[PDB]
């Protein structure tokens, strides 16, 4: 039957997309495949009981390939697209799937940082470091010229960096970084990331009170 996925609407927005990155990593997947789909919205802080009976400890986002039942987690979900859909093919090189998967993790320990000298600018530095170096050796996707499934689960979360760190901390990646700012300029503009990406009000009004 038809594609299907529940994804988070916007805080105190229920017909509005919402900013969860593993839902835009899904969303992205369809959209890059061109795969027709349908998008269901939950309000995560008022769900309907159809969506909880399909997903029954409420977790977004969740998938339906027309196979007769609703699946979790991005990683998961994104590899059943892989094999329903091949072409394009969005295979990610095993060799190359841990590049920038701290950064997520880095950027949100320096967001909620009250102390300057604590030591997480550094570390988040450290892995947008290790992106550059990958970029430059490999670039300008995290495979070479064809993109894959490894910048669509990074992008959403580059997303949440530059939009979150810019108005809560006045901070940027450093522009000497000129690969990562390429590659953000590049993976921000596609239309599949316009298209699925969260309004940066909101963004921030859901960052906002785990700061
Ligand atoms: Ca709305
Ligand atoms: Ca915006």
């Amino acid at each position: 039957m038809g594609v299907e996925v529940c994804v988070k609407a916007a805080v105190g927005h229920p017909d509005t997309l919402g900013d969860c990155p593993f839902s835009q990593r899904v969303l992205l997947t369809l959209e890059e495949k061109k795969v027709p789909y349908e998008m269901k919205l939950i309000d995560v802080q008022n769900k309907p009981d159809w969506f909880l009976k399909i997903s029954p400890e409420g977790k977004v986002p969740v998938f339906n390939g027309g196979d007769g039942k609703w699946i979790p987690d991005s990683d998961v979900i994104t590899q059943v697209i892989e094999e329903k859909y091949p072409t394009p093919s969005l295979v990610t090189p095993p060799e190359y799937a841990s590049v920038g998967s701290k950064i997520f993790s880095c950027f949100t320990t320096f967001l909620k940082s009250k102390d300057p000298n604590d030591g997480s600018e550094k570390a988040l530095l450290t892995e947008l470091q290790a992106l550059e170096e990958h970029l430059k050796a490999h670039g300008p996707f995290i495979n070479g010229q064809n993109i894959s499934a490894a910048d669509l689960s990074l992008a959403p979360k580059l997303y949440h960096l530059q939009v979150a760190l810019e108005h809560f901390k006045g901070w940027k990646i450093p522009e000497d970084l000129t690969n990562v700012h390429a590659y953000t300029e590049a993976l921000f503009s596609r239309e599949s990331f316009i298209k699925t990406k969260a309004a940066k009000e909101h963004l921030i009004a859901g960052w906002a009170p785990k700061v």
